[PDB]
């Protein structure tokens, strides 16, 4: 299984064209799972779910998607509510593919994408597995922006190498995860100016007159499926503070918290949550 | 398996000769784990572990033990601070068994046990897998006494069918689980003299002088092995609010929470419980 | 100041002529503030601000207002979701009386109504002083219904003094507040046809299609005023871990929580509730 | 009221003399409490307090003393866990001026230290008012070190005027409060080799063998006095979850949080802060 082998491409419409890369891997097992990849800058479909893909593969038909402004889907200068806008490009998707109700395993921003999605499109989720999810996240006690929002933010107003490492090595528990390699690989991709514009227009839309729609704390209470809530005990981007509203509102809610990790939990504990994973959505 | 099959007894010396009942299963698996049950009225390891022992005793040499006070363990009409008077009982049995380091299941009292035992004899405790567990909560939101141990002093002041009942029904979300035959064969044991004599004995050994061995959560930072925290969002007797301090001080903790789920976490969520335990020990 | 001197009557149009009784006092003073009660069976603003009004009305012209279904006001059989119908007919009162903008004081189910009044009406409410406050309320860890709760349901059901001393019992950290003059005089207004004609219609009133409206921890981030929230630790009814999204939402929040009070904080510790709030409304 | 009218020295032994500045104010006034600052580079009693002690000194006899390693008083290399050392020193002040009994007001550090010696000396402690204290805050939610923490440290390690103006502008809410001036002044205190030495030295004392001194979460449960706890809402050093065990086991604990305000209560929100603790301590 590589990039190459696993690359695919699909047209769908959402305000005119708009192209959506996603990989492919494990064609013909019967569960179909959808994989929605975290926010950082560079940040792609298979550098996310690296350590996963392969896993997954054994038992289901994954499809991970990159979400719009993000690897080698489109990277347009303006949009709506990004998981809203992100939402619309998945249902673009499924029904260009033929999808009828599927699992979603959501990190970070790619998190708040599948619920908007599951409230949106009640009859096209399944099982939600949820990794420090954003938007469905309201930390009660930490100060917003957080540490890894504001690293995050100083990245985005100067975009250095010397910032980006900043950034990631609050994503991470242990900092030996972040080689000068991941930093360098990492930067190359953050830095293009399509990437960058991407990341701008990302600053413009949580910011913007469209932020209920970002505050899925509100609506959760609506989703009927089990949901596994998966958080790091030491994520400082958004902390365990956060999984409180959901986990109280959403009635087949679950809740795993790992100790000695921080917002990367599928590369951290990768195999405790590759396990959860295939355990939850039943195994395959 | 049956009661009988599985019953066995041994002798240790806790200031003069105790009788600790247990059953053993899975005789010549490699992995030997201890399960220690809950303190309500008629409380017993068969019964605590119905839905459990068969599963693990697939994987595991099981240790079920009756605590001292309960089933056909010694009911001493007085003792010391109750989990390190529980847990010198244990380590009288571990020598007697010859056991060496052996992982430790524990739920509600027995979960107070578990930690009492890994603190006293830091060696000879693995892995602890604690269900809504005694002695490391610290309700940090809900007034204590909470409703459920309101309901287990007013079964201990008035030992009746009706208030038996009452405690019953805030241990579990789905109230059907809490049936007449369950009522009848709980009430049976329940309010037996020496059954009787035990409850009021361990009133005053919380209330007494030797509380502080019980306030487990200032302690568990020294907790040195992985800690599985697993809790029902509805517990009513030991509130999810009481995990927040050993999921924070235990370096190596993990928390599972499950919605739809009250205090018997092992009746009510029986399937997921037993996976949950079969991963985190190892498999066997 | 007296009950007969303070006493006032008011109609106002709620789908149809609704009568409202309140009190009035300390008519020389400058700032208006409106009072709005408690919830329980038989309450009403003169009896539950009997250790506040004396001390209010020295610094402001106070508007204790008895809400519908309670003390001297109409008591309709049906009406839509509780807090919404009671802000209507206060917004009402507000119009006869010439009102624009004033600070509301509101303990439980009055701090409910004052929340969907400042919601609703945004121009009409100043400062906010909540005490226990329902509707704003969610309680992240206890489960629900709580011990309260479940304890004002079972009056209803079974309108016994016996059921109301429990009730009342649960309300209070000090459980000598509840002396058998107090049982005596709340069950006898309780227990009219009337006021239980009205404690049913409310309870059917939060579980319609409009349940929406009770979630105002979905709304209160709209809230522009300065908020005191004030809780007892020990209340039993709605939690302290209830005040959590309030309190990070609500922009210009503060919170003061006493140990060793319950649910009803202006009478268990009046003579500080009386300084908080005589200083947040700004001395009068 | 002037630094150099209030100024006051006394020799102490704490492991050899040791001297101790402070200011003394309200000698008329019948009620002594013991002012304690916070613990940031270049803070002392004066300007920790400048917005607080000639209002208190209208009701008290204020001493507010500046704890060794800070302001005049010694500045060793070698010391034990700073709270106990800072606490022994107050001790030895307390027995050389003649005090009993007395209420101390302590911030960040200085509330560490006002717990550390109403435990080590129980009945030389009143009442106790605390904004934002170290020691027996434990952050159940906020990874460790926290962002307040880091940029401290970061300072110990590169004592630039860049890094303090970083860890000031972490300490409040509405960072105009850190003006030029204010930095000017801190930074020239707080780089002299007297002042680094300190630094260092009280970093060190907190990881020891007697690290369980610093842990006063576990032993606030002991204390009987009323104790206030105050907090900024966006405390960024000890945030808000730090409260939660302190509120729930100190048995006369009251809780006040003020949204919009940071680590530096007694500054943000002083007229607020002024009238909680004249009103809590008695009015004097
Ligand atoms: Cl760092
Ligand atoms: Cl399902
Ligand atoms: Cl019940
Ligand atoms: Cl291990
Ligand atoms: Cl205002
Ligand atoms: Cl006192």
């Amino acid at each position: 299984l590589t990039f190459e082998s696993t690359s695919r491409f699909a047209e769908v419409d959402v305000d005119g064209p708009l192209k959506l890369h996603y990989h492919e891997a494990g064609v013909g097992n019967d569960q179909t799972v959808v994989l929605l990849h975290g926010g950082g800058p560079g940040a792609a479909s298979w550098t996310n779910f690296s350590r996963n893909i392969a896993v997954l593969a054994r038992h289901f038909h994954v499809l991970a998607v990159d979400q719009p402004g993000y690897g080698h889907s489109d990277k347009r200068a303006e949009h709506g509510q990004f998981n809203r806008y992100a939402a619309m490009a998945l249902k673009g998707l499924f029904d260009q593919l033929g999808l009828g109700r599927v699992p979603l395993v959501g990190n970070s921003l790619g998190g708040g994408t599948a619920v908007r999605f599951a409230l949106d499109y009640p009859a096209r989720a399944g099982r939600l597995v949820l990794m420090g999810p954003g938007g469905l996240s309201i930390n009660l006690f930490a100060p917003d922006p957080t540490e890894g929002v504001k690293r995050l933010s100083k990245f985005s107003v100067a975009p250095t190498r010397e910032n980006l490492e900043a950034f990631l090595r609050v994503m991470v528990y242990d900092k030996n995860l972040i080689t000068p390699e991941l930093v360098d690989q990492r930067f190359a991709l953050a830095s293009t100016p399509e990437s960058l514009t991407a990341t701008r227009a990302m600053g413009k839309s949580f910011a913007g007159a469209d932020f209920e729609a970002g505050m899925m704390w509100r609506e959760v209470y609506r989703l009927r499926q089990p949901v596994l809530l998966i958080w790091g005990r030491e994520d400082r981007v958004n902390p365990l503070d956060g999984a409180l509203v959901a986990l109280k509102t959403i009635p087949r809610a679950q809740l795993h918290v790992f100790g000695q990790c921080g917002h990367w939990v599928q590369v951290e504990k990768f195999d405790e949550f590759n396990k959860l994973t295939i355990e939850f959505l039943g195994g395959g």
